[PDB]
């Protein structure tokens, strides 16, 4: 006749960190941090990304000779750029709001290439102009989407030309003026001096004047080239006209399926694969809801945070060792808590149902919640600067780091603070059931120093089973008690 | 004979959370998040709002012919404007630096329009010019504030103006420069080309070359208009200087009354009442320290919180000895002295941990209010269609601050929650074992948190009890005689 | 025979404060925020800072001949600089993109002049020109690292120039245009019409035109200069050419030094001491994480919280049997276990929880201390006066970081009160209770939360008792015999 009190043990061996101790150990618990990666550059939803090896995106969109391969591109789902492109500018030069285009173009994934102005419709110029720097085959040549204008016999007609979009979408369009370096070299190129270039839209209007100045050789040329760009509108019409140095266009870029991409620098090449989400250092495929990869990443992946360790208690203090104040019991693999009973004809292991049900509701309840909570996380998204704006830059550094740092210690202070209060509970659960048992037991039982008391008249597996349930009846058979300690 | 211990109850039936489990019962719970408003637009202090109506600022400020009932303005407290407005430049063209004029306005309160130049002191040149884009009445005519100079005769002599500034305060200036559209255009209008127009003042030095080009038609015009502004100081002078495509001003803006307001988008239209903080979507007339209506309000106004249920507990756990539920027979206090005599019974309570219990409560919600009252104000904001970079940053330093805020203040009130819930379950523990303390073992234990008295008295002994003096050597020798049965 | 539980007290009077109530006392408590200074400003690490005085940057730059002290200057900290120096620009002008200048320079710690233009090398000009407005002496001036181009005769002929950086380091270089007032000056200083200034670099390609106009007299003139930088690189040309309105530098400034420093806007003077941190207002010179004297700071100091208390409790509850309230006699640990045998006494404390409690501290206190080494570092800008959007922006960052770390740094002390104070009461309970359950029932409690013993033990009953180690049915037949 002896009923006892314990909790489940095992031979488990994880550990977990709380507020007041470290590396404490525990019987069951969860990970929440993923780390690993395949280290490979692979499909993000059968779509292929776009690959542009050597080149850059002004190369790519003006047409450099080197970059043949992307005359007709499919659709895609990310950029792939190096980042030091070696074939950028064949001819030397610049491109007036570089950075603006590059993050409109982030948010764009199909394009098609409309022939807006035919190369023989200037009829009374030069179009076959090409330089040595953008040769082919020691033979000269120039971009494969632009036309140099040239005097034709010995004079310069006024070019003007027009286009009126009927497309069906917005059209983008990219011209460019040429600066010489010498008077004479603008006197044997287009017969004119004091010459100008006009454009005109809508709601766009520029005229630039080209400059003559003496310049240090970059790839063996003095001349410099400069850029501009525009986003034509619906039924929108844009006007040409200029007295020389004027590059004209001769193909339109026409948004076709714009959605949500990204621009990646990288290094690597690409593999054949499926993956969710795609990181510069790998792909990710996990289902845990942290990581600590990279901070930039494309398509869906779980929150990223700064930390290294992240794991989440969900059991019992592990002190192995009849009772609950000298450790738990390898034999109870049934329930969480120990109801041991062992009678005059028998023994048992019997648990509790009540407690075990409760635990669990509320384990599983806050592991849900605490995943929850932090669902509201910050994300960052990639952005580029010129070499005039380092305030900007800083300012956009300051901002990704700051909001990292406060996510990464909200994070760590809530996972401490959660194994804290699931080890507390656990053990008021322990002395709850404990005391709970005790005052049910009006006396009638003295304890033996073990955690447990001994009953001092003989009941049996009813009166087990009645005092488990929470019904026992202590004036029911007192009297045969009374007498027994009355010895 | 006895006494027991409890708790006071009632029939309250609201829920509240916290982070073991959600959607318990207490007795008592408090609201501190307000989410309605009365859906209008009305005054501020009795000071009534501008409502621009169906122009935008810059139709206001050159004199639009569309916008006449704007001509004189009395001070205002926040400015309304739609998203499109539909009479802005009735003459097609563009403006140099609008966000920033936004920017600067956004926190001026009262204007006054002073004449600077008068419009007959150009003796040598025509200032009758208009044109049917912004026309009235059929007849062709020109904005109630700047002046279009042409050539008088066949000539057109170099036009010179300036002006002083001794207003008092400081002043904005606005002038344009008009862009042909062909030579011919050009030659009809000024007789000459290669003009220029010449700006410049103690600080800034400015001029422009008008442009000739081939545009699409915008409004039946082929023509544009530019404009810049600039802000003169005290006993400062600026001189206008041009050969031609000159649009001179002729009325300064004086600033007086420079205080707080805002720009409001909205669609909506005045009426007449009175709020004290104004919302895009209505007026707030609450005390509660947090709201969830929209970001951006003026005037002092709530914090704002991304969330939708905000409930502070400040109660026990409902439930119908203390060990079996709660008593509803008890009102005057909090926790259970359920007494019962030889002569009669009761149902008294102790005062004494109320006190510390309703201060503890008090203290607690006022700091949890303390706390917070340095949240992150939000503050509208514009940009121009070639910084999409700059307002993408705006736009995610916003929600990154809301978000932390939103998820600070839920945190908070979670922690409370179970923490008063634990701390109140401690007290009425504590009370239980500290009388069972003080009366020893002159007593039998019935189990059901409550304990039979075993020493037989009158009022005078449990009433020393509670008041915790009682005695052991009084009634030891016949409680041992008793119990020795 | 008589033993019972207690906790030691002292006479320390320092109140914590906790998110239950207000200005408790306790026995001993910590400090962790720092709010005092010396008041002054000197040397960094032994390099005294640059003090400009009353000049600019770009005074010193050019060359102003009020600031011929800064002609040479050698390695420097910090920069000091008064918010509306006097000697800015003596000819009244401007200069583009003053702030990226002013940012670019924030982390550079040491220049080097080169002469790269000698004066006497364009022999068909003048350069000998000066005006009233930079006057020394009476007689007229100019800047002293630029010069300036005028007819030589009756003549302008075409001005050429170059230069290949073959210095060793990346170089700047600042050169100038003059916006006469009127055609007559024009005319009388350059000789011609529709001149052009052009430089152009393996980057850079520029060509500005003079412009005519009436402005008002600012310091007795007309005229305007206006002025542009560029950063030369390593092997590199940069050309000049111009027929006019050109001012052509002499001294280009190598970058030899860079590191770590920034730009403080005071008020005072350099003085000498030394010192780890300085802040625009005074030196900081302590060894607590935490200070509030203001958010700017160079060096290494601690974090800045915009608070006003910072206490940490590490003691018991400071109060005068355990239930009655403290021990003054207990000097040894933080539990008292009262020893008092027929023989004598004793005033042993418990040497075991004492040691858990101490390591607990001592994590508590450095997680609390390590978890907000992460904290958010502010950094001077500067902005120009048409960019009023962007300035308030950086306002609203600063000033958001900063509430949200002081928030986190309160509301994380006052849990750790909590739990501190809390544990230490549960610790106590803990003692006590296992000390009855051990005691088995030989024994009556008292009601001072301590039991007299029932069957007369002896010092070795009470040191096997006090070590756990009591045996009930060892020595309990007395105890029965004197139940009766
Ligand atoms: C229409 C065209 O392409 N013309 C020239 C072109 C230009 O004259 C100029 O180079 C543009 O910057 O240059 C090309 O020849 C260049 C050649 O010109 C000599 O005069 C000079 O002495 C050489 O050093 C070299 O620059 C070219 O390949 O760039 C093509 C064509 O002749
Ligand atoms: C001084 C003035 O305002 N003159 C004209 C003005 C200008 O000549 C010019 O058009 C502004 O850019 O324009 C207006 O008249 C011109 C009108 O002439 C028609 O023949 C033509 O078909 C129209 O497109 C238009 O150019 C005008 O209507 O804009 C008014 C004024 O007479
Ligand atoms: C560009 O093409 C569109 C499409 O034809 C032109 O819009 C038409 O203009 C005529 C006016 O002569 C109208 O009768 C049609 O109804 C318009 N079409 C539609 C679909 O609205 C537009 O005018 C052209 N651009 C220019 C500058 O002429
Ligand atoms: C603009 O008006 C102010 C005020 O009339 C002029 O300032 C005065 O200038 C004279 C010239 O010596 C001084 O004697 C006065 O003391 C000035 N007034 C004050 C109040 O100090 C100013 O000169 C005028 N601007 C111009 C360009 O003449
Ligand atoms: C500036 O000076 C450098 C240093 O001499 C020049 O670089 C040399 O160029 C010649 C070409 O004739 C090479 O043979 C040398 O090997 C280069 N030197 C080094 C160290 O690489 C440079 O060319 C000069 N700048 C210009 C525009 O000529
Ligand atoms: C080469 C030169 O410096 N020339 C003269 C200049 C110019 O003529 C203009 O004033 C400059 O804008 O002006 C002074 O007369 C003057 O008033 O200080 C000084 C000098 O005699
Ligand atoms: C722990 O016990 C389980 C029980 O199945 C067993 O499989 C496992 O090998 C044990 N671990 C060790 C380290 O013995
Ligand atoms: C104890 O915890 C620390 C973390 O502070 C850890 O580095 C160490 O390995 C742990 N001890 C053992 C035996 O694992
Ligand atoms: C991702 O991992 C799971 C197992 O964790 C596996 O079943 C699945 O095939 C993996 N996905 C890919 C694309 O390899
Ligand atoms: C209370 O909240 C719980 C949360 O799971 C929900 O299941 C339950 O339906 C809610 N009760 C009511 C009455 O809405
Ligand atoms: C706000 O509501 C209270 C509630 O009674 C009312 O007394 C008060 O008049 C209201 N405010 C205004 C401006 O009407
Ligand atoms: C201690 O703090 C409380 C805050 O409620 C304040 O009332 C009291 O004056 C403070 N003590 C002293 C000595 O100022
Ligand atoms: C900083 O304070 C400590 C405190 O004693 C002192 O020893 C040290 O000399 C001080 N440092 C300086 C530079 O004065």
């Amino acid at each position: 006749d002896q009923i006892c009190i314990g909790y489940h043990s095992n031979n488990s061996t994880e550990k977990v960190d709380t507020i007041l101790e470290r590396n404490v150990t525990v019987t069951h618990a969860q990970d929440l941090l993923e780390k690993t990666h395949n280290g490979k550059l692979c499909k993000l939803n059968g779509i292929p990304p776009l690959e542009l090896g050597d080149c850059s995106i002004a190369g790519w969109l003006l047409g450099n000779p080197e970059c043949d391969r992307l005359l007709t591109v499919p659709e895609w789902s990310y950029i792939m750029e190096k980042e030091n492109p070696r074939n950028g500018l064949c001819y030397p030069g610049s491109f007036n709001d570089y950075e603006e285009l590059k993050h409109l173009l982030s948010s764009v994934t199909h394009f098609e290439k409309v022939k807006i102005l035919p190369k023989d419709r200037w009829t009374q110029h030069t179009t076959t102009g090409g330089s040595r720097a953008c040769a082919v085959s020691g033979s000269p040549s120039f971009f494969r989407n632009m036309v140099w204008l040239t005097k034709k016999g010995s004079n310069y007609p006024v070019a003007k030309g027009s286009y009126n979009n009927t497309s069906g979408e917005q059209m983008l369009v990219i011209w460019g003026v040429h600066h010489p370096n010498d008077e004479a070299e603008q006197r044997t190129l287009y017969q004119n001096v004091g010459t100008y270039v006009s454009v005109g839209t809508s709601t766009v209007n520029k005229r630039s004047i080209p400059e003559i100045a003496t310049r240090p050789k970059v790839n063996g040329q003095g001349g410099r080239m400069e850029f501009s760009w525009t986003i034509l509108d619906m039924l929108d019409t844009i006007n040409f006209e200029s007295t020389g140095n004027l590059i004209a266009p001769e193909y339109g870029f026409k948004i076709s399926k714009r959605g949500s991409s990204g621009i990646m620098k990288t290094e690597g090449t690409l593999e054949n694969c499926e993956t969710k989400c795609q990181t510069p250092l790998g792909a990710i495929n996990t289902t845990l809801p942290f990581h600590n990869i990279h901070p930039l990443t494309i398509g869906e992946c779980p929150k990223y945070v700064k930390s290294e360790k992240l794991v989440l208690a969900t059991g019992l203090r592990n002190v192995p060792q009849a009772g609950f104040i000298e450790g738990g019991w390898q034999g109870m693999v049934d329930g969480w808590y120990g109801y041991h009973h062992s009678n005059d004809q028998g023994s048992g292991y019997a648990a509790d149902k009540e407690s075990t049900q409760k635990a669990i509701d509320g384990i599983t309840n806050k592991v849900n919640s605490v995943i929850e909570k932090m669902n509201t996380q910050f994300e960052a998204v990639g952005k580029e600067f010129s070499n005039l704006e380092k305030r900007l830059e800083n300012l956009n550094k300051k901002m990704e780091d700051g909001f990292l740092d406060v996510w990464t210690y909200n994070a760590e202070l809530l996972v401490l603070m959660e194994n804290e209060r699931t080890l507390d509970f656990h053990d008021s659960n322990v002395k709850n059931l404990y005391d709970k048992v005790r005052m049910q037991l009006r006396d009638n039982a003295k304890e033996l120093g073990n955690g447990c008391f001994e009953f001092y008249h003989k009941c049996d597996d009813e009166c087990m089973n009645s005092v488990k349930n929470g019904t026992y009846d202590y004036p029911k058979y007192e009297e045969e008690s009374k007498l027994n300690r009355n010895e």
